[PDB]
DNA sequence: GCGAAAAATGCGAT
DNA sequence: CTAGATCGCATTTTTCG
DNA sequence: CTAGATCGCATTTTTCG
DNA sequence: GCGAAAAATGCGAT
């Protein structure tokens, strides 16, 4: 609609499997925005151990944290989980783009307070729980959200152990043997790819 | 002057110390502008622990996170430090604001802007650093706000243990128990309120 | 600027 | 193995009439 | 106490030409 | 749409 003055007003460029759309610490001056396929957003500790703050989709601007303030520098790594595509444009462009018309500015906006909010329970969500249901919490929301193959009796995952535990927070070898435990117990199914029954 | 029009239409209302402004849970529907004093944004867990997401000041919006879609709900308490003037519109009154001048919608969104960028750190140095980590990171977040008295080194920050555990999601016994030695460590000394950077 | 009362802290071996 | 979490109520420490 | 973390490497699983 | 190659896993006494 409103949003295809933009799509056409911007670039296509094209990022593989496993491309850093965007690194830490590098000045902002451009917004991307993912046409087809999924990124995700990633900080990491001293030590090098990463964590996945969240899983950017098809259709969410990205790196827009700074389209708003210049001088200012990326603050996380997205590197892109799937095939992607993404819509590139400059910062100061993008702004004449806005006085044109104001109901795009009100589109990411949105965007950046559906995050705040997601985020806000992350924070509920690391410190009023314990990595057990931690790993249950985090299950459903990747039952949720595209990607997720319906199964039978509920959705399928596709994800490694060894991954949910940078969503969590724990390592490698707690998150299988909690899948384990989840297993037995007949909440979900495990092999690789897992299922939330 | 691109806001004395917004408050222009505004209903204000001046809060007291310790009033709840807002529930977290309850259906979100108004928007707020704090024109003086400060307000503490927190959530809390069914077994009753509570954390701080931030504190407020002036010049401060609160409550915009459900300016976007119809029917969410009040993401967190946020309840007045101090003495506040709060100014109020309605959500549906605000997006008139909008369209007749994009402006004002500029400068919250650039507000959130570092709101994410700003929550997004808590996420960070709780999974990544101990509690003593995030103590040091509390100390000096604090030390830098609209509130920290010049001392003749560094600053007089005003806080009780118990204020830090909320923000740092360990206890009023460890914090305090990690803020001995990072005492004897020399850096800060404490003693009801505490000073950043040698006392 | 003095109190009584309301708050905020400290203990430690599990 | 290690970081923190805890509980009953005696104390410093703070607030404000 | 109690929740979680580690490390070196045989197996398994999944990925990529 | 096979297979070597390259990643992910499982173990526990501490
Ligand atoms: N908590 C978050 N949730 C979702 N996306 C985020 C979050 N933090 C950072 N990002 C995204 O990651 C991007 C990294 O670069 P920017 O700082 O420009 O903008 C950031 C956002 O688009
Ligand atoms: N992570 C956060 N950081 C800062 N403020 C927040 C955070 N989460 C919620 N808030 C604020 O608290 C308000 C609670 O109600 P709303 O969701 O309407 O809007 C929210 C924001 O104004």
């Amino acid at each position: 609609p409103t949003l295809e003055w933009f799509l056409s007003h911007c670039h296509i460029h094209k990022y593989p499997s496993k491309s850093t759309l965007i690194h830490q610490g590098e000045k902002a001056e451009t917004l991307y925005y993912i046409v087809k396929g999924s990124v995700a957003v990633l900080i990491k500790d001293e030590e090098g151990k990463e964590m996945i703050l969240s899983y950017l989709n098809q259709g969410d601007f990205i790196g827009e944290l700074g389209l708003f303030e210049e001088g200012q520098e990326r603050s996380a790594w997205v590197r892109a989980k799937t095939a992607c595509e993404v819509a590139e444009i400059s910062y100061k462009k993008f702004r004449q783009l806005i006085q044109v018309n104001p109901d795009i500015l009100m589109r990411l906006s949105a965007q950046m307070a559906r995050r705040l909010q997601v985020t806000s329970e992350k924070v509920g969500n690391l410190a009023f729980l314990d990595v057990t249901g931690r790993i249950a919490q985090t299950l459903l929301n990747l039952a949720k959200q595209p990607d997720a193959m319906t199964h039978p009796d509920g959705m399928q995952i596709k994800i490694t152990r060894q991954e949910i535990g940078q969503i969590v927070g724990c390592s490698r070898e707690t998150v299988g043997r909690i899948l384990k435990m989840l297993e037995d117990q007949n909440l979900i199914s495990a092999h690789g790819k897992t299922i939330v029954v």
